[PDB]
């Protein structure tokens, strides 16, 4: 049912088509975080999806991050569309939904778009309700984990349905989203320095 758990621009772009999106935005590989490989990515970029592995090492950081934000708070704009995860194999599809939901006004939906209908129906549901609706909503059908990195109201949000909330990673813009999101990706990698299994795709203007 779900997007397979591999960073694969062409399968993702095919699924976008089938969800009712015109191809004015298309996913591309991000070949590395190096400037030489980063500068290859078509711009504007309105979302980065990161595929990474959920390790013990990852998990201790995640719990610390949750505890630190519960103590010290963070800002999450009400514009942010967040959805909880209830099935782990759904994480790629959830990442795609986060990327598109938080850029809905950049997208060109076909009239009968199944994703368009899911988004307009789910505009006022809770993150938890949205996961339940997604489980029911048959039409969205085609260790490793996806997150989405998007720019909303001047800040970079990591959207991971495993977490209680979006994570505010600081300021960013339409223009610098690719760089600012890859900074966050490199922070993921730094935390798990022996782990090879990090692959990103960028939702680029086409």
């Amino acid at each position: 049912r779900w997007l397979p758990l591999e960073a694969n621009p062409e399968v993702t772009n095919q699924f976008l088509k089938q969800l009712g999106l015109h191809p004015n935005w298309q996913f591309v590989d991000v070949y590395g975080m190096d400037p030489e490989l980063l500068s290859m990515v078509p711009r504007p970029v309105c979302a980065v999806l990161l595929l990474f592995p959920i390790t013990e090492k990852y998990e201790v950081f995640r719990t610390e991050e949750e505890e630190k934000i519960k103590s010290q708070g963070q800002d999450v704009t009400s514009s942010v569309y967040f959805m909880k995860q209830t099935i782990s194999n759904a994480c790629g599809t959830i990442g795609l939904i986060h990327a598109i939901a938080n850029n809905k006004d950049k997208m060109h939906f076909e009239s009968g778009s199944t994703l368009k209908k899911f988004l307009e129906e789910s505009v006022s549901m809770s993150p938890e309700e949205r996961a339940r609706y997604l489980e029911n909503y048959d039409a969205i059908r085609v260790d490793l984990h996806f997150i989405a990195l998007v720019h909303v109201d001047g800040h970079l949000y990591e959207l991971d349905g495993r977490k209680p909330f979006p994570i505010n990673h600081g300021e960013t813009s339409d223009e610098t989203l690719l760089e600012d999101a890859i900074e966050v990706c490199k922070k993921f990698m730094e935390r798990d320095p022996d782990e090879l299994r990090f692959n990103a795709i960028a939702l680029s203007a086409a």
